[PDB]
This record gives C-alpha cells, sequence and structure tokens, in this order.
C-alpha cells in the first residue's frame, strides 16, 4: 500500500548510465587512465580526463562580491541576466516579435516548464525517435502524453514526412499539442536540422495553425548550441521564428551547463517568442508562478557570471576560450568521423554536440564486449552513444577500430 | 483564448513584498540609510543594512577546487551531503526508523516535492492560519487543496482544539491528507510549538493513523531551525517522530538558506522518516524522479560546502560564527519584546525566526501611515510582519514606538 500517489510511484529500474560511469571509474582505478576509454557521460574533459572549467567563467566567481552569491536572485532572474540571455542566445539572428526570458535551473527547468504550462493532461508532446530520456520522464511526471516519431530517413536526414504524419495525428487528437526538437547538436545522435529542414518544419506548423482552434507549442532545446559550428551558422535558423501565428508559440530552452562549463551551477532560461504582447506577458506570469513553486529562484552567482561576462574586457577573453574549447571538441569529432570512414563504421552524420552515435541492433551485446576491453559507452534499442566529449584525440582511433570490429561481425 | 492551460494561467496582480521593498530602497536613495527603517524581507542584514555572508561558509567556496563547483551533482545529492544533512539537522535527537535525505533547490524544493508526492488532486494540505504564501501557491499549481485552521488560541498558544477539528475534517472527506507545520521559528509569527504541543499533535495523528484506510503526511518546515534556540533545545522535538505507524509519514524540509547564509546558492533537502524500509525507498525513488524532471540536480558547490564544513577544524569556526549570528538575532528580538511591553504593544510571543508579528485588523491602513515615516513592513489580513532580521538593534525602539502609536490610536 504505497504512501506516494500513483503519479509519483516509480518502480525503479537501475540507472544504467550511472552504472556504466561507475564501472569506467573503477577501471581507471584498476588499470590506469590510458588503458581505459571512458566515453559514457556528457561532460567536456581535457585529454588528461580532468573536467574543463573555463577560467574566464570561474575567474568571475572568484572576483565576485560575496553578496552577489549570498543574496536571493529575483523570481524571474536578474533584469540584466534576462536581457543578456536573449542577446547571447540569438546573436545576430533575433526573431521579430515579443520575446521574454525567465530564469530556470539549467535547461531542464526550462523544458519542464514548457511541458507543464503549454500542455494539459491528455495532450501530446511529439518528440524524435532518439532523445534525451528526461523528456519522457517529465511527461510521465505530469501525466502529459509522450509520443515519438522516426527521426531519420534511410539517408539520415530529417524524416520530415514522418514528422508531418505525427503532427497530423496530434492535431487530429487534441486541440493543443507540442513539438520538441533538440537541435543543433542532438543528444544522443549529434545530428542538426539544416536551415532548410527548419524551413520545412516551421512552414508546416504555420499550415496547421490555420485552424485557429488549434494551439501549438514548439520547444527547441539548444543546450549544445555553442558546439554546433562557429557560433554564427548554427544560430541562423532562429530568424525563422519571426512573425509566426499567435497560436504558434516557440519556447527555446537555454542552458549555461554546456556553453559555460557550469553544469553544477544549474543556470538556464526558458525563452518565449510570440507575435502577440499579451501571450508573452502570460508566458511571464505563468513561469514566474512555477519558478516560485518549484525552485523559488535561480542560482544567483551564475546569473551574475553571465552579466559580468557581457562586459567588453571579459567578453573578449571568454570568446577565445570558447573558440578553443569549441575547436578541441570538433577535431576530436573529425578524428572520429575520419576513422569511421576508414574502418567502414556507419554513424549518424555528426553536426555538433557532445556525442557521436553508432546505430546498431546488438547495442547491449557490443558494450558488453567492449567493457571487457575497458571501453565504456551507452547502449539503447537504437544503438551506441559515444561521449566524444570525454575522450582525447589519441584514444579515438582505437575506439573506432574496436567499435567497428564488434559492430560489423 | 490563452496559450497557457487553465492551471498555468495566472490573472494574478502585484507582488506586494517586492513593491514594499522597492519603496524602501527608493527611500534610502532619497533620505539615506539612517532615516529609513527597512523591516520588509527575510534576509539577515548587519547593522549597516548590508547582507551577512558568513566567512566560514564562503571561504570554503573560495578554496574549493573548480571541479567540485563545475561538475554535476548526483540526482539525490552527494552521498556525504545526504548523510551530513541528517546528522546536522537532528543533532543528538535523531528519530528511530529509516531515514533518507534528497537534495532540493532550497527548502522550497523539499516542500513542493512533499506536496506533489503525498497529496493527489482532491487531497487537502492542512496548514496554519498564518503561513508563508508559497504553501498555498504550490497547492494551486498542482491542484492540491489548500486548507487553513486557526493557528493560535486567545492566549497565543497552539490551537490544538481547532487543529484537531481541521484534521478530523480532512480525514472525513479524503483517504489521503497532509499536515504542514512551519516550526520552530514560524514565518510570519515567530512562534514555536512547544515540546508538549508537538506531543499533542503526534499523539493525535497516531489516533487517525489507526484507520489503515487513511494515509497521513506530516510536513515540517524547519528553515529557521538554527534561529529558534541555543541549537540543542529546539531539536529535542524530533524524537517524537520515532516509531510512527506505517501510514504516518514525515517529511522534514531542510534548508541551508538561513543557517548558512546561502539563499542564492539554492540548497536544501527533503528528509523522510518511516518505520518501513520500503516506504523510504519508495520516497527515495519518487523524489529522485521528481528531481530529474524538475531541476535535474542540486547546486554542487553548496553540497560540497556542507561536506567541507563537517571537518572538525572547519566545523569549530562555523559554530562559533553561527552562535554570534544567532545571538545577534536574539538580542534584537529582546530589544523588540522589551520595547513592545513598555509601549503596550500586543505581539505574538516570539520563540525564534526572522520576524516578529503584530496582530491587527487595520494592517493595510497602518502601513500606509508607517511608509510616510520611512517605515516599511509587510501587511496581511492578520497583521504586520516586522523583519527583525533586517533592522539593527538601536533602531528597534523607534520602530516599536511608532508601530505602537498607529496600532493603538
Ligand atoms: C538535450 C539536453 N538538454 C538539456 C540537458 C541538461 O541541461 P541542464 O544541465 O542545464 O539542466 C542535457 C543533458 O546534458 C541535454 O543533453
Ligand atoms: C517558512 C519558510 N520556508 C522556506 C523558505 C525559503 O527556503 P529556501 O530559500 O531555501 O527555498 C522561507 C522563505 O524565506 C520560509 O520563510
Amino acid at each position: 500500500m504505497p504512501m506516494t500517489i500513483k503519479r509519483a510511484t516509480w518502480n525503479n529500474g537501475p540507472d544504467l548510465a550511472f552504472d556504466i560511469n561507475n564501472k569506467a571509474n573503477a577501471a581507471i582505478e584498476k588499470y590506469g587512465r590510458e588503458a581505459v576509454i571512458n566515453a559514457a557521460l556528457g561532460t567536456l574533459l581535457d585529454d588528461k580526463g580532468k573536467i574543463i572549467a573555463l577560467p574566464s567563467v570561474y575567474d568571475r566567481l572568484d572576483e565576485m562580491d560575496r553578496s552577489h552569491i549570498a543574496s536571493y536572485a529575483p523570481i524571474e532572474g536578474e533584469k540584466d541576466y534576462r536581457k543578456i540571455v536573449i542577446d547571447t542566445l540569438f546573436g545576430p539572428y533575433k526573431p521579430e516579435g515579443y520575446i521574454s526570458a525567465i530564469a530556470t535551473p539549467g535547461g531542464t527547468g526550462a523544458i519542464r516548464s514548457a511541458i507543464f504550462s503549454y500542455l494539459d493532461e491528455g495532450d501530446p508532446l511529439i518528440c524524435h525517435d532518439y532523445y534525451w530520456a528526461p523528456y519522457r520522464k517529465i511527461c510521465e511526471e505530469f501525466g502529459r502524453n509522450f509520443k515519438t516519431f522516426e527521426f531519420f530517413t534511410d539517408d539520415f536526414a530529417f524524416n520530415i514526412d514522418v514528422y508531418k504524419e505525427a503532427i497530423d495525428e496530434g492535431i487530429r487528437d487534441s486541440d493543443r499539442i507540442a513539438s520538441l526538437i533538440n537541435s543543433p547538436g542532438n543528444n544522443p545522435t549529434g545530428y542538426s536540422l539544416s536551415d532548410e529542414e527548419w524551413d520545412e518544419v516551421i512552414t508546416f506548423l504555420k499550415e496547421k495553425a490555420e485552424d485557429k482552434d488549434k494551439k501549438i507549442t514548439l520547444i527547441v532545446d539548444v543546450a549544445y548550441l555553442e558546439f554546433a559550428g562557429d557560433g554564427d551558422q548554427q544560430r541562423k535558423f532562429f530568424e525563422k521564428f519571426s512573425n509566426l501565428p499567435r497560436n504558434l508559440f516557440v519556447v527555446v530552452a537555454f542552458s549555461m551547463s554546456k556553453s559555460h562549463t557550469a553544469y553544477g551551477l544549474r543556470s538556464g532560461a526558458a525563452v518565449g517568442i510570440s507575435s502577440s504582447k499579451e501571450i508573452i506577458e502570460e508566458f511571464e506570469a505563468s513561469l514566474a508562478h512555477s519558478a516560485r513553486c518549484n525552485w523559488s529562484n535561480g542560482t544567483h552567482a551564475a546569473q551574475n557570471i553571465l552579466i559580468e561576462l557581457e562586459r567588453a574586457e571579459n567578453k573578449k577573453i571568454y570568446e577565445q576560450e570558447l573558440v578553443d574549447l569549441r575547436n578541441m571538441l570538433k577535431s576530436r569529432a573529425d578524428v572520429f568521423v575520419t576513422a569511421a570512414k576508414e574502418n567502414k563504421l556507419t554513424m549518424i552524420p555528426y553536426f555538433g554536440g557532445f556525442f557521436t552515435f553508432i546505430p546498431t541492433d546488438k547495442a547491449f551485446d557490443i558494450v558488453k564486449d567492449l567493457e571487457k576491453e575497458n571501453i565504456f559507452t551507452i547502449p539503447s534499442a537504437k544503438g551506441i552513444r559515444v561521449a566524444i566529449c570525454g575522450v582525447g584525440e589519441e584514444k579515438i582511433p582505437k575506439l573506432v577500430q574496436r567499435l567497428a570490429f564488434y559492430t560489423n561481425k
């Protein structure tokens, strides 16, 4: 006779990714660093396995007034933090409309809030075939309806055809639906929708919004934004959210976790776009309440970091440290993609993000075999996720070789 | 037609504390520090009106390795953080049975989680007449039923009689209920239930728990624990939670916000107490699923701060600093109570907390006059809340005299 309510009763299951990383660390503890290829979890590590913490982020925290760490942030976050999020996130491609950013605990807080506020119980969140688990978990936490569509065509492009069928089905069922896209730099695939795949996406939603009884919410998860190109090309798609119908709402989920190596500081934002002023003020009012009821207010130090980072002398230093980081990951991926070509290993085309993905049918058998050799990766029904963000350049050719051996027999 | 759902739409007006607080700052701007008595918000300020950030707390953050700040915290919180929460919170008074702690974004995190997991939709949260507003807000967010009972008797002791009839009413309309008690150091009143008053409560809920069709959850908000006695006497009541029937669960909402002057770091915990091992594991599973969906994980630096504060050499310094902070606060309450007596001002007996409370029915009218004299406090239907944590000893007499005059004329 459970004490918890049904919606809050969870029949466990082991934390798989938690288990794998435990094994990886144990292996490092037994065999030593260079013997292990630790590619489980999604955190940027230097070639020596140490977690990267950008000096141009943490030098600010060291320098910061005690009071800017101690005091409460406002419910919605610092007035300047809100403004800098919008400036930073969209760069030179801010969409035309009413835009507001409210602070959240990382990107997670933003995603949760969208799903809570813009979907009712029966209503569906339509998501891609390969996805970050918490999306489903959030739906299930709040009794919203998680629903997947096949991500890729046979050629590994956006399966826009099947995307349409799944949206059509959503609108056939509910007068309110939501569509979640995790791009650019999709976890787990590494895929990014092309600027022209985004065109096809937003043109179709505008079509479906014609029926003004329908309300549609697009949730874009951009956590990996700064890791999907030179910082400009991957922001270009934002312009396509300009002047959308009133019943087509966009919520971007911003996070400092990845872009600022500030995972443990839990600082992101939900950013809403609307061609209506009352819709956005309603966005603000709804999430202000949720913030007050769930976390109260964000990590103040982190918001102030982002503010101090927008200062000219600091902005410059951060820009280079980012470019350097951005590059380290990219050439790691370029070794990977080049090796995969040599070793005839089929992989979802890499466009950005912390991971490369190998589609397979024996995903759990293959990790089993690899773990015997001290190579650690994450399996799933779809295939193997490889945390390229954790493995230095030299260990990658071995990784791809042993990966292809087990995947192709 | 709103974009947000019925539950997420908030036709809600002005933020009252916010506004009062802006007014105070604008006044300080116009007339200057000494001319103004800013007794609005619950933050420990020194005699100069500036926030208090305990060196023993923030030195640890200063000396901490970046990796401990930057990296993700485990869902539940660091293994040692969870343990050290339980030890620190209960002191020598740890109740018997199974106990688990789960990191939350401040105390707010712990409270909402309890309300989500242990009340369903029709279900009542029975809370005292004078309450911190977000309790009601959370119920409304999640569709739980907020329900009040008259806190005090005419002599200003816990209204055990009315409390009983309120709980009786819950257990008559629903198979599942919850009691919320913010003690010791109740915001707004400053009241603490005595040990025998707690006895009267647990003994009564034990009687209700005899009906094994009914499930009851006691939520205790102990944010101001360290500011409600000499450290020891105020914790004694925790022993009353030992060996409670399977169907009487207890969630204690712990916070570093006040005790560690760490509000903007957002770090608390939800600590559960049960005689059943599976009730606890069920609790662990539920709050971990909630954490994953709502905030992903806690502010890692803050958890490590608590761990590092546990080192004997790092502990001595912190206690001696907490004693002063606690003693600076109490002697402010002494000056208040001494003045209130001599100015003939009826006030709810103060036992601990950040606020002293003047009961009155003209509270909104009184604070109009008071603001004209640069005296800022928070009005409610019940009276005036004086944030004694904000104002310095030497100003209290004036604040009390002028408070008495408008309350008594
Ligand atoms: C797609 C995606 N969104 C969000 C997050 C996490 O965001 P945050 O740490 O800011 O809560 C991650 C997890 O690493 C992710 O892969
Ligand atoms: C009764 C009570 N509980 C909880 C809190 C806040 O806890 P936290 O800031 O850690 O979320 C406060 C608000 O200041 C409070 O007065």
